[PDB]
């Protein structure tokens, strides 16, 4: 575990993270995809061997000894708000189980279903609150990666609010 487990947020490419493992915002078919998934494919392509996994699940594949946790959030274009919410909560619970199993002291994580799977809605708060629900019982340092300046401020505020 980390000595004083924390949450932090950084505005940069998750492929440049300084953590012991990464969470990919994966598609269910283990394809290179777009956004975070394409950056992860360019940095850790070996981790896409047999990475396909259903919506609401996480599957870890090693790139050398570096763990890539493929977490499949729902595409809110295809799911109802209710069912999508349940699958998005489930994907994060599976990430917490993998982080715990791996024994890492730190993890880099994007906000699942906030990009092209958002169904054109702002899901910062929904996705971040499911992240917290899952990760709060873990003792890993969590570093959240984002690309938007306003999102960085809102994520930083939500972390500081609870400290
Ligand atoms: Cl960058
Ligand atoms: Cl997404
Ligand atoms: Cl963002």
């Amino acid at each position: 575990g980390a000595m004083a487990p924390s949450y932090r947020v950084k505005r940069m490419d998750i492929a440049k993270n300084d953590e012991e493992c990464v969470v990919n915002a994966a598609n269910p078919r283990g394809l290179p995809g777009d956004g975070v998934c394409k950056a992860v494919y360019k940095k850790w392509p070996e981790s896409f061997k047999n990475s396909a996994t259903p919506v609401g699940t996480a599957k870890t594949v090693m790139c050398g000894t570096y763990p890539v946790i493929h977490a499949v959030g729902p595409n809110f274009s295809n799911y109802t708000e209710s069912e999508g919410d349940r699958e998005l909560a489930a994907a994060y619970r599976e990430v917490a189980k993998e982080v715990t199993r791996l024994g890492v002291n730190s993890v880099a994580i994007p906000l699942l279903s906030t990009g092209v799977y958002s169904g054109g809605k702002d899901r910062l708060t929904q996705s971040l609150n499911h992240l917290f629900t899952a990760m709060d019982s873990t003792d890993a340092d969590v570093v959240i990666y984002c690309r938007d300046k306003e999102w960085e401020k809102k994520i930083s505020e939500a972390i500081q609010m609870r400290t």
